[PDB]
This record gives structure tokens, sequence and C-alpha cells, in this order.
């Protein structure tokens, strides 16, 4: 609800998310942060105020607006040392950008190191006054957004480098156990007979969830901010950073129903209402559900998602039928992730500043072996063949600045150049299934753009490349405000323990 223009004050505070108390990074007093809203066409002016004091979770910050294209505003994209230097403690920085052509469910999170795990993360929804699916539901507001969070009792920079499971799943900021199975659960209210556009966002740093609601079907109308043909499911497997709008018809008996969100790892199952929340019909008692889980007969399959209005796949309906095709060979050496033999090490000068100060190709750009230049107005094919060489499957890869066509999904051997879904975060599957997840996009948006695994622990360990798209037009297409130009000198001046 906090309108198109708002202050985002970022501070440290103790939080009892799951009944356990620990210090964390919070936005306007709480984590996950407040929900940001606006309408398609709005100008978003988000003043991020860095009042952090704690070095262990990082005093500096940078916020990424997940799903937004940032066309002409690459500087505002967020990723530290790619699009900006971090905001320094005590200073504030304005993120100013328009959204003329996008509408849907989004989110925002720190894009400095693993900071967002320590709770710089929250939802962001842009409503469409002319939404094509508006006639399919009665209710769509703050109370229809559902966030999922993997919550850790030990801080990001304090625990294991690859945690492999959270202590508690949070649904709408609340969750349980297993050393605190009496903590408050989230309650979501429905009125029997009404239809709801529930906007599901994974704010997750790592795990994926099998999401379901006892006794109810779900009609998917949106995937990663892309309007989608109505698809009836009863189980959604949602990977880190992904979004779905589904319509729930409140057509069951007035009762309490278990909302379930089962992690792929960590504390699995539902003993004592862990990984759980409550769907409560108006009139039903303020108690826990007694509903029992049924087998998922219609699970979400990504190859069944198709865009609402026909949307052509870049290039031509043949393998390699594009201007530039790139394969991403994954690797891991015990502590570091490698793409095509290179592990991402953030440079001192943000890639953006390097281009504006007049780098011409990948060879002029630091983080060498990690930047790929892309020509403008071209079709691009990326493939991410799954391999045992990189531990921690399935890896959800995310592309900044673009939505892409998923011509080949995980768990499928078919290539769809006709009508596959477009999105911005995609599971790259498992080596065991011989997956070769393949995506396509159009270079219509000049600037440096991150492509990385949206398991934040893996990004931190270098699992990243940068697409330097249309270098010639970067500086001129992305004019930067002095506040942005000031960011680096101020941050670079800082002592190490004030970072
Ligand atoms: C009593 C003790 O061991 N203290 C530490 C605390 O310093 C640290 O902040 C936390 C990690 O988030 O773990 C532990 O509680
Ligand atoms: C930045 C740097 O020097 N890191 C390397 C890293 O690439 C490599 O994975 C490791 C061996 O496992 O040795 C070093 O620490
Ligand atoms: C939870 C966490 O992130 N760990 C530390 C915490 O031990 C310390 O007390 C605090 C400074 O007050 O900084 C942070
Ligand atoms: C972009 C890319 O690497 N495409 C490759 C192509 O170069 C190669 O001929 C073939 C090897 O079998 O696999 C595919
Ligand atoms: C599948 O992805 C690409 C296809 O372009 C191949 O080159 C690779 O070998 C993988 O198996
Ligand atoms: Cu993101
Ligand atoms: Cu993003
Ligand atoms: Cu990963
Ligand atoms: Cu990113």
């Amino acid at each position: 609800a906090i309108g198109p223009s708002a202050n985002l004050v970022v501070t440290n505070a103790a939080v009892a998310a799951d009944g356990h108390s620990r210090d964390a990074v919070v936005v306007n007093g709480g984590t996950p942060g407040p929900l940001i809203t606006g309408n398609k066409g709005d100008q978003f002016q988000l003043n991020v105020i860095n009042n952090l004091t704690n070095f262990t979770m990082l005093k500096s910050t940078s916020v990424h607006w997940h799903g937004f294209f940032q066309k002409g505003t690459n500087w505002a994209d967020g990723p530290a040392f790619v699009n900006q230097c971090p905001i320094a403690a005590g200073s504030s920085f304005l993120y100013d950008f328009s959204t003329p052509i996008q509408a849907g469910t989004f989110w925002y999170h720190s894009h400095l190191s693993t900071q967002y795990c320590d709770g710089d993360r929250g939802p962001f929804v842009v409503y469409d006054p002319n939404d094509p699916s508006a006639n399919l539901y009665d209710v769509d507001n703050l109370n229809t957004v559902i966030t999922l969070t993997d919550w850790y009792h030990t801080a990001a920079q304090n625990g294991p480098a690859k945690p492999g499971g959270a202590d508690a799943t949070l649904i709408n900021g609340q969750g349980r156990g297993p050393s605190s199975p009496s903590a408050d659960l989230a309650v979501i209210s429905v009125t029997a007979g009404k239809r709801y556009r529930f906007r599901l966002v994974s704010n997750s740093c790592d795990p994926n969830y099998t999401f379901s609601i006892d006794g109810h079907q779900m009609t998917i109308i949106q995937v990663d901010s892309i309007n989608v043909q109505p698809l009836v499911v009863l189980k959604i497997q949602i990977y880190a950073a992904q979004r779905y709008s589904f319509i729930l018809n409140a057509n069951q008996a007035v009762n309490n129903y278990w909302i379930r969100a089962n992690p792929n790892q960590g504390n699995v199952g539902f003993t004592n209402g862990i990984n759980s929340a409550i769907l409560r019909y108006s009139g039903a008692a303020a108690t826990q559900p007694t509903t029992s889980q049924t087998s998922s007969v219609q699970p979400l399959d990504q190859t069944n998602l198709h865009p609402l209005t026909a949307t052509a796949v870049p290039g031509s309906p043949v393998a390699g039928g594009v201007n530039l095709a790139i394969n991403q060979a994954f690797n891991f050496n015990g502590t570091n992730h490698f793409v095509d033999g290179a592990s991402f090490v953030p440079p001192t000068v943000p890639v953006l500043s390097q281009i504006v100060s007049g780098a011409q190709s990948a060879a002029d750009l630091l983080a060498s072996g990690l930047v790929y230049s892309l020509p403008s107005d071209a079709n691009i094919e990326i493939s991410f063949p799954a391999t045992s060489a990189a531990a921690g499957g399935p890896h959800p890869f995310h592309l900044h600045g673009h939505a892409f066509a998923v011509v080949r999904s995980a768990g499928s051997t078919t290539y769809n150049y006709n009508d596959p879904i477009f999105r911005d975060t995609v599971s790259t599957g498992t080596p065991a299934a011989n997956d070769n997840v393949t995506i396509r996009f159009k270079t219509n948006n000049p600037g440096p753009w991150f492509l990385h695994c949206h398991i934040d622990f893996h990004l931190e360990a270098g699992f990243a490349v940068v697409f330097a798209q249309d270098i010639p037009d970067v500086a001129s297409a992305n004019p930067t405000p002095n506040a942005w130009s000031d960011l680096c000198p101020v941050y670079d001046a800082a002592s190490s323990s004030s970072q």
C-alpha cells in the first residue's frame, strides 16, 4: 500500500519471526518489508535510507527491484558493483524509475552479497487498471499477497556457506518451530463465495516450496509478472524469486484449511504446523485447521503455462536459430561456483561506470571471463545444461532487464518455439533427468545485466555472469543522476569495518 513514492528506511532490529529472537536487517521496522504498490504507468520514487549500524550483516546496502526492466534506468537496477556502488551507512539514495509497460507481482531485496537473507526483502505489486483477467476475481489487495521466506536463526555471514535448509519457513512473515511449535501462524481470510487473486511470491534465499491449500484448487493467471492462460492446478512448486497469481474460489464449507509450503530441504513435512499457515473462512473459529493433505493430482507443470496473449518466441523454430547462442557450462570446486570456467568476482568499479567511461568490448571490462557483450536488436539463446559438476540442484537462474521465453523446461525433453511461457526466473533442473533448460530473449534494453543463480549463497560464491548488452548505447540510453555518480567515491572512502 505504500504508494509509488515512499521512504524505505533500512535499520537493524531484533525480530521474533518464528518465536526465536535474533538481530536482523529490517525495512520500516519489519521483515519481510512493507508491500510496495502502484499502478501500471506510475513513476516509482523509492528513497532508500541506510541507517544500518551492524557490520556483521553489512552496513552498506543496495536494493534490486525484481522483475522490472529498468529500460533507460539501468543505474537503478540494484546489483552491487554491476549497476551501482552500495549506499553507505548514514547516506540515502533515490531509486527513480517508470513502469509504462509492465504489471503484475514483483518483489524487492538487497542485491549486496547475501544481505537479503538477513531480511532486506519484501513484496512489490503493480496493479493493472485494465487487467485482462480482472473479471476472474472479486478481491485483490494487500491481504491477497502471500510471501514465502526461508528464515535462519544464525545470520548469513555467520553460518555455513551452503546452509542447506532453513530453521523456519515463513508465510506472510510468520511460521513455526521446530524448537518453537507454539509461535503464531499467519491467517488469511476469505469470505465464502468470493474469488481472490492471491499473489504468491517466493522471497527465498535458497529452497523451493511445494505450495498447496487443503480442499482447494488454484487457477494460475500470472507467472513472473507475465499474464498467463488460466491453468487449474492443485500444487505449485515455486523456486526462489518466482511469482504466480492464482485465483482461489472460496467455494468450500466455512472452516479452517491448512496452507502448506513444503521446502525441498531443511525441516520438511508439517509436524506441529511447521511450513504452514491458515485459510480461514469468515465465521469459522480462531483455531488451527484439522484438514488433512491429499495427493496432488494436478501439479503445476511449467510446459502447461502459456502467455495470455500470443507472444512470439525470439528467433526461429530450430535449435540455435538465433543471432547469438551461448552455452553455460556449470562447475564447482568445493567453495566456488564457475560458469564457463569463470567464477564471478565483483569489480571495484561497477560494470555500468566502466561502460560509460568508455569500455568497448568484454576485454575492456573487469571481472574478466565473466562479461559477455551482446549486440542490439538481436535474438539470444541461452542454455543451462544440468550437471553433477555443480552441487545444489535445481538451480533457479534469473535474468535482469528481460523476460525470456522458456523454450525447454526442466523435466521435459521437448522444445517449444511456438507458445512457451515467458518469465524471469527458471529452474535449470537436475543432471539425473538430463535437463538442458533453454531460454530465449530479445536485446531491446541497453545496459549491463546480471544473469545468476537466485540461490543467494551460490551467487555470493560466484555463480554469475554479466551481459553487457549494446555497449555503444549504454551511456546515452542510461543517464545517471549525480547521487548515483557520488555513490562510489563515498563507499570507497569507507573503512573496511564500516562496510
Ligand atoms: C549466545 C550466542 O552464541 N550468541 C550468538 C550471537 O552472537 C549471534 O548473533 C547469533 C547469530 O545470529 O548466534 C548466537 O546467538
Ligand atoms: C579469489 C580467489 O583467489 N579464489 C580462489 C578460488 O577461485 C578457488 O576456488 C580456490 C580453490 O578451491 O582458491 C582460491 O581461493
Ligand atoms: C544442451 O544444450 C546445448 C544445446 O544448444 C548443448 O550444446 C549442450 O551440449 C547441452 O547438452
Ligand atoms: Cu531477485
Ligand atoms: Cu532481478
Ligand atoms: Cu545455484
Ligand atoms: Cu540478481
